[PDB]
């Protein structure tokens, strides 16, 4: 019942509106006449449908899902052909090397043009599409579908998925079918030497010979077999299913994932169900009454229900309570998920997405790399009035338990609460989750960039606090040398206090006030960083001293030192990567340069080009629409944090 050869782990890549959801749903319908991953069945194949992100830019989720699916269906709206948006979702497939087939959807829709599609695919994407199918009918007359591989035709009696008849190819479409058949063999001839031979002599190849060669080329990323239909009026879905099993890869056809032994060495992980367990956790979902569901793909070895596993990322042993397969209609409990297969593990306390599971006494290997994102975007949230402020913090602190990659700071100047994430999009869904599904209404603020403040020469300063009746006596007096630290060494404190000069009991108070003051620098009231303070002197007033006095004396001192230390602002600098059609190389580079950018070099990927760059996060507000309207919809970028830099003198004189 389990055969790797017969797994088909796919995802459905689709443009907004192209029909992703409707295609997926109809695929579940047809496979069901018998959720992060939904399993189903087709002619003795298990298809695991990986849910891909609902818009392309979600870059992390993207990487995580493409990694876990094997093949893919790309869906096109055959009224537009390939859109700007359809182009972006192709590049992702191209980017992550995932073997693909196309689906010309919406064939019943006015403007339905198969060839509008096929051409844009060769033309704009450099795709080498192959006509696997011919349509019978046009728009509202789109009646059926011809298969030019097997030279059989299909007709659909209704929009419902209820009437299908295998017909002979109408004589009227018989010339065109014969045309695209020999072209198909012509294509398969590039992948099978004995089909070439057979081609040359006018010998018809076997139906299998032909499928195998299409498959081989689809998988090696050399061709993109193309199919069509209407998901909405149920036409051609079964054939597309058919195609998934035909041409789309099993766990075996794609090269194996790589991971790192604990000695630092990189290994290919090979899909042996009787080899060592190794598995990636790639999504957590909090099922209502089943519990906290944690979705995995198993790369090698077997995962057995009731067993104990070792989480190698968070180095702690977990226990696998139940194993589930999520179907369309129901949940199915299973004893075991073998190499190449997928599902959900129940129980599992401290495992978050990214985490690697191995089998207790198996190699302590690590599949997914490190970097936690610097929280570079801040956002303020005035609640309602103590109203939604009630449950927001309660919902924040469990939401911080399937995302460790975002800060929560209470801003102590004006008062609001501060969430700090990595991207604008990061903060936007965290906001839709706040308001929609955890019922928090509030004044959500505008995305401000996480600026910092530091000094550029050493200082030698003092702070005092001195009260006399108001209403008892107060005294605190320190002296500090503050010097610059290297970029991102952060805070260092040193106590060069002699002996009794400041009584040992007050040093904490000094440190507290120093830290307290460093949360608001003098330039733009942002956090102070990368400095080394040394308390070297001071004084005290013998009755009148106190923790309060020394604390303030430290705030004071610290704030003064920053004003004096030729202070400067630090801003986040992003590593940006722009995917442009080659015709816009120049006009896109100039814009980047115009955002104080600095180019690192364009390597081509596909028939596209990919420009690398450094650009201040501050200048990236609305790059998405700027690119779109400078590549004509066809551009797409990815940003990742790199480092902090001094702002130019111009920008400081501006931010204040
Ligand atoms: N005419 C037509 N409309 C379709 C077809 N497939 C999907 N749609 C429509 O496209 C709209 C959005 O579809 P959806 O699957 O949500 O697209 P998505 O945003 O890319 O996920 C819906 O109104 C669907 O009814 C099709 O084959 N023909
Ligand atoms: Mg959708």
């Amino acid at each position: 019942e389990y055969d790797l050869k017969r797994l088909r782990n796919i995802g459905i890549a689709a443009h907004i509106d192209a029909g992703k959801t409707t295609t997926t749903e109809r695929i579940l319908y047809y496979t069901g006449r018998i959720a992060a991953v939904t399993t189903c069945f087709w002619k003795d194949h298990r298809i695991n449908i990986i849910d891909t992100p609902g818009h392309v830019d979600f870059t992390i989720e993207v990487e995580r899902s493409m990694r876990v699916l094997d093949g893919a269906i790309v869906v096109f709206d055959s009224s537009q052909g390939v859109e700007p948006q359809s182009e972006t979702v192709w590049r992702q497939a191209e980017k992550y090397k995932v073997p693909r087939i196309a689906f010309a959807n919406k064939m019943d829709k006015t403007g339905a043009d198969l060839w509008l599609v096929i051409r844009t695919m060769q033309e704009r994407l450099g795709a080498r599409p192959v006509v696997m199918q011919l349509p019978i009918g046009r728009e509202d007359t789109f009646s059926g579908i011809i298969d030019v591989l097997r030279m059989k035709a299909y007709t659909y009696g209704n929009d419902l998925g209820t009437d299908i008849r295998e017909i002979p190819i109408p004589e009227e479409y018989l010339d065109q079918a014969r045309e695209y058949h020999e072209k198909l063999v012509e294509v398969a001839a590039d992948f099978d030497e004995n089909i070439m031979l057979k081609y040359l002599e006018g010998e018809e190849p076997t139906e299998e010979e032909l499928v195998a060669a299409i498959r081989k080329g689809t998988i090696d990323l050399k061709i993109t077999p193309v199919f069509l239909g209407s998901a909405l009026k149920n036409k051609g879905v079964q054939l597309l299913l058919d195609a998934v099993v035909d041409y789309l890869p099993s766990p075996l056809d794609i090269p194996p994932i790589k991971g790192t032994t604990p000695e630092g060495e990189v290994v290919e992980i090979h899909p042996d169900p009787n080899g060592p367990l190794a598995a990636l956790a790639f999504k957590i979902m909090a099922d209502p009454y089943v519990g906290r569901l944690t979705f995995i793909r198993v790369y090698s070895g077997t995962l057995t229900s009731g067993s104990y596993v070792y989480n190698t990322t968070k180095g702690r042993k977990e226990r696998v309570a139940r194993l589930l397969r999520m179907h369309a209609n129901h949940r199915e409990e299973v004893e075991e998920l073998k190499a190449g297969d997928l599902g959900a593990v129940v129980g599992l306390k401290e495992t978050i997405t990214g985490d690697t599971l191995v089998g207790e006494d198996a190699p302590r290997v690590i599949l997914e790399s490190i970097e936690v994102p610097e929280p570079v975007i801040d956002v303020a949230i005035e609640p309602k009035t103590k109203a939604d402020q009630e449950k927001l913090s309660q919902a924040l602190a469990r939401l911080a338990e399937e995302d460790p990659t975002f800060r929560v700071s209470t801003h102590p100047e004006t008062g609001q609460t501060i969430i700090s994430g990595m991207g604008e999009l990061h903060l936007e869904i965290i906001v839709d989750r706040l308001k929609r599904e955890f019922k928090v209404d509030a004044n959500v603020g505008k995305p401000q960039v996480a600026y910092r403040e530091t000094i550029t020469k050493p200082v030698d300063v003092e702070g005092k606090f001195i009260r006399l009746t108001g209403g008892r006596g107060q005294y605190g007096h320190v002296k500090i040398k503050v010097e610059p630290l290297p970029r991102g060494s952060g805070f260092e404190f040193v106590n060069a206090i002699v002996g009794g000069v400041i009584p040992k009991e007050y040093i904490p108070a000094v440190q507290k006030g120093i830290e307290e003051a460093m949360q608001s620098g003098p330039l733009i009231g942002f956090p102070v960083v990368d400095i080394k303070v040394t308390l070297y002197d001071g004084s005290y007033h013998e009755v009148d001293s106190s923790e309060m006095a020394f604390k303030i004396a430290g705030s004071m001192a610290i704030k003064e030192a920053v004003q004096k230390g030729d202070p400067v602002i630090l801003e986040p600098i992003m590593r940006v990567e722009v995917t442009t059609p080659e015709e816009y190389m120049g006009d896109v580079i100039g814009d980047l340069n115009a955002r104080r950018g600095q180019i690192l070099g364009m390597e081509p990927r596909g028939n596209a080009q990919v420009i690398r760059a450094f650009v201040p996060l501050a200048e990236m507000f609305g790059y998405a629409t700027d690119l779109r309207s400078k590549t004509q919809g066809r551009g797409s970028f990815v940003m990742f944090f790199d480092h902090y830099q001094e702002v130019p003198k111009q920008v400081q004189e501006k931010l204040i």
